[PDB]
């Protein structure tokens, strides 16, 4: 009694939550209770599930009577694993203390024992299955029970898998609604019809985190608590839907906006954030942005994946920067994997494959957990032409199906993450030298080049090839700029003061930024210039007080002069 | 147990100040149907504790909401149960009497510090409280984050009544706050007076110099600390004015940190030591500059203050000392030097050695020696798992092991020697005149290493081959460390200096750099001395000297005695 709580009990008097749905799912709880043989029904599941509220359900259900009458007169007790376990901290201690426990419910006839999260404790276990004298619940893990009970013979023959599967959209919307009326009655306040479906799409949409149901109760009863205990509630006698996006940052970590819906509205501003933050190229963006607002509008292929986008041209073509901005700007995780790596059999296996331990499972394919990890997560590829040819097809098959397979088993789906690819077959080719008496310029086009590289099947899935434009100069000396700016707030917090003139940026400018590298120099260049001859002066000399600083060249002999003031 | 409201009237609960992000996501969590009982888990030294205190007072005050206003926050000692029930039974009788107390009042609110205790006498504690609370009763529990990991994961019954809400850690100007509010009692105590812009500095310097610990309690340390310093240390007047001087030496005693390490009066030693390190290896000039010009930018230009002091890759030929320059640069400079070899961490099972406690080293060398010099020695040896490792540790400057203890990165600085370079065309072009060969720039350390770690290197540094004048530098280095071995045996060696050219020349290898250099010493001075050593008249310490005769061009060991 002490070790082990009576549900059946607790029920008739209250506490117990009345269980709305899953009549499939405890039909098929009862049937197995009611064999002769095998009857130990095991609620196998996902944390938040309901698999523990489904047997608190279960319990209610037998009182209230909706049960056969074999089973109208049993008892269900949940097992406090704490309560044994803790006060002991000896090996066979507990287990005398779970002897006593079993003996009293062996004892009674017809008496249910529930074990929740049973893979915790799996020796006594084994014995009161194999009696039959008492039938065993036990939730566990769906990973756990690969691990515990498949391997074990014995344990998978007495128990019987029962599939606790999460409820559809429609459905979670349905449970909260059911239970709404509960929880209006405990704080004196009521949610809008629109604001419980609303949180069930935003809380699982944004969050990611627990469970698509138990999101949805968690998010209810945390935006309750924040209106109810505000001094507005007087006032406030309803939920506003945004009311609960707001009180859903708490447990977002991103601002109201991006929880803030913007199926629609982010196709206006996303595409003015990014030239807000990204020079000329309009053209290139705007390909990005037809692709996914497809996606949004709806009508397409639910497995089909949201978005394909393509990127060539010299290394440093803001493929960061948009893929960051467009990330920030759809409020999904960046996800990137560089295929530079995947250039060996050891390193093309880590897609699907576990790189970091045979022994380790959970792992499994590293790019597909990634994609499980963050279902809205866009993808970034690139230097894809290293790869071998093997490896780009598994990404056909991907691109058709939306969906793939790991080896252990676990199914990703592709229908919710953009795929991005960069390419920078055009540097290789323009800066080698046609083989002549006089040379001529050797640019080509870049979809020539995707084309010979890749195979056609990939351009025909591919929705279109985009080409970035190249980098303009106005953009570098604007780079430059950016990086004094940071380089001059950084400065300041010390009580430097630099100053550059107009004319040095110009001049670092030409030397550093090249072609064939894009922007990429131009930042190195930038470090090793400025930073290295301060660096002595600050340490010791004329900037080590007052940090008086004066940058210019001489255009007699095109170097860069330093002026230290001691001020 | 006690009244932390009435504690509050009383005034031995400290004003709470700060913490208002905190206060506004716990006062919610607690109103909450489900998950009514707060669980402030917080790392270790962070406040945890005083900060719950400090919500009690709130109420009293009214900052709180109205609702939560007239709340009865109480506390409850552990060893009042422990220690007090020794006996069986005595136990039930005083928590069933107390939780009754608790009930009957629904604003009525608990306060378990250290909750990992009163759960893992401690399994009833455990037990009694949610079979009768029925969520009538709130409680607030406190424990550190591997306590927590301990019990939260364990048992899932707490969690489901438990929402875990992470504690911030306080900014140092929150911190500097805190002591002001508390210093009459460090004053009464030590009979001692702190200055105000001294106690702020104190706060600053110990985060610069302490790290283990958090800044509430490394804060605390160092002013109370000062009160002892200042109330003994000084023999003359005993002085109760604490300048930041004072402080210093405080610091100091308890850091571990030599004398004027504070003062920063170190500039001297890193402008000398452009040479001083050049001075020890010849032919490296290129690549210590660069090396030594990182360090000096990363001591003033903090640029990633979150990052390594330093990170630098080497690699090259063999013999060209890109490992001595690790281990002199340390002895000049002065830091401690750490050494590990990633040979023993060729496999994948070792590396888990490396990051804490095995399944069932980096960060507890770093924990015990933050001023150091990692050599991460045949770094190409090990598997790419510990390029992770490195990559965790070059961006987040701190790594987590089984323990969980944080490591300060920032101090210590990381560098590693790769073998890559030592691949070169020897062999030499097919014609009747040779061409000189050219291997491109860094293209196994490109493969081998993946781009974003590489890219996080600030400088890849590389060393080229030992020049034929280096080399002949190299040769007096070995004819003194010949010679300082022969002190001890008493004998004295002079080396001409037409023999050094000679044994430069006939050792001088680009390939191989200065290692075949101690061979042919070894083989030309070494050897024959040992034979008259042993068998000669050396055994009683004589002086000799070595010349090379033009016409035989082979070197001539004159023995005397
Ligand atoms: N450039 C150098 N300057 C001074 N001594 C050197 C130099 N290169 C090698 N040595 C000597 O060689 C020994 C140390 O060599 P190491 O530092 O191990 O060389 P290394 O090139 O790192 O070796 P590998 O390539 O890893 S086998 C000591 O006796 C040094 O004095
Ligand atoms: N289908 C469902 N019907 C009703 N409540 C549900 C359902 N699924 C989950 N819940 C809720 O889940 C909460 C926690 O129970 P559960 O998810 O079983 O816990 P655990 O994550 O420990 O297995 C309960 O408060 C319950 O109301
Ligand atoms: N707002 C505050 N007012 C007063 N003291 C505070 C405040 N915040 C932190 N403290 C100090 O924090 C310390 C409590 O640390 P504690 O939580 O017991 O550490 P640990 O978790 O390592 O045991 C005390 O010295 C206390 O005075
Ligand atoms: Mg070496």
């Amino acid at each position: 009694e002490n070790f082990t709580t009576n549900l059946n009990q607790l029920a008739r008097v209250g506490g117990i939550d009345p269980l709305i749905g899953r009549e499939k799912e405890l039909e098929r709880a009862i049937q197995v209770l009611c064999r002769r043989r095998k009857n130990n029904p095991l609620l196998v599941g996902e944390s938040g599930v309901g698999k523990t509220a489904i047997a608190e359900g279960l319990a209610w259900r037998i009182v209230q009577g909706d049960v056969p009458e074999v089973m109208a007169d049993c008892t269900i007790y949940s097992l406090d694993i704490g309560s044994l376990l803790a006060g002991t901290k000896y090996r066979g201690d507990f287990e005398k203390r779970f002897k006593a426990l079993l003996k009293q419910l062996e004892q009674d006839t017809n008496s249910i024992l529930f074990i929740d999260e049973i893979h915790t404790i799996i020796n006594l276990i084994k014995p009161l299955l194999s009696s039959g004298k008492i039938r065993v619940i036990g939730s566990t893990t769906y990973q756990e029970f690969s691990n515990i009970f498949e391997k074990d013979r014995a344990l998978a023959r007495r128990f019987q898998k029962i599939d606790i599967t999460e409820p559809s959209i429609e459905e979670t919307v349905q449970i909260i609604n059911g239970l709404k009326p509960k929880y209006e009655a405990h704080h004196d306040v009521r949610y809008t019809a629109k604001a419980v479906r609303a949180a069930v799409e935003l809380a699982v949409k944004y969050i990611n985190d627990r469970h698509l149901p138990d999101k949805a109760i968690d998010v209810i009863d945390e935006a309750g608590a924040r209106a109810r205990l505000m001094p507005v509630s007087k006032r406030k006698k309803t939920v506003n839907v945004a009311d609960i996006e707001s009180v859903v940052a708490r447990i977002a970590r991103i601002p109201e906006k991006s929880v803030s819906q913007s199926d629609r509205d982010t196709l206006k501003n996303l595409g003015d954030r990014l030239k807000m933050l990204v020079f000329g190229q309009d053209k290139a963006i705007e390909a990005l942005t037809e692709a996914i607002k497809m996606a949004r509008a709806g009508l397409g292929h639910e497995h089909k994946p949201v978005g394909s986008f393509l990127f060539a041209g010299p290394t440093g073509v803001g493929k960061t920067e948009v893929t960051v901005q467009l990330s920030k700007a759809l409020g999904i995780e960046l996800l990137r994997f560089d295929m530079s790596e995947y250039m060996e059999r050891h390193t093309v296996s880590r897609l699907i494959g576990a790189p970091p331990g045979y022994v380790g499972f959970d792992q499994g394919g590293l790019l597909t957990d990634a994609v499980i990890k963050h279902p809205h997560a866009v993808l970034l590829l690139d230097e894809i032409e290293k790869a071998h040819p093997d490896v780009f097809n598994i990404l056909l098959q991907v691109m058709d199906n939306g969906t793939l397979t790991d080896n252990n088993g676990r199914k990703a789906d592709f229908r919710n993450v953009v795929l991005v690819m960069t390419t920078n077959a055009g540097v290789r080719e323009t800066e080698r030298k046609s083989i002549g008496l006089i040379h001529q310029d050797n640019s080509t086009d870049a979809m020539e080049e995707i084309k010979k590289i890749f195979t056609p099947e990939f351009r025909n899935r591919l929705d279109n090839i985009i080409w970035f434009d190249h980098l303009s100069t106005d953009v570098i000396h604007q780079v430059v700029d950016k990086f004094i700016v940071e380089l001059q707030v950084q400065l300041d917090q010390k009580g430097v003061s630099l100053e550059v003139s107009q004319e040095a940026r110009n001049w670092l400018a030409e030397k550093g930024y090249d072609r064939a590298m894009g922007a990429r120099p131009m930042a190195r260049v930038i470090q090793d210039n400025l930073k290295k001859p301060l660096a002595n002066e600050l340490l010791f000399g004329s900037l080590v007080d007052g940090g008086q600083v004066t940058v210019a060249l001489d255009k007699e002999k095109n170097e860069l002069t330093y002026g230290f003031q001691s001020a």
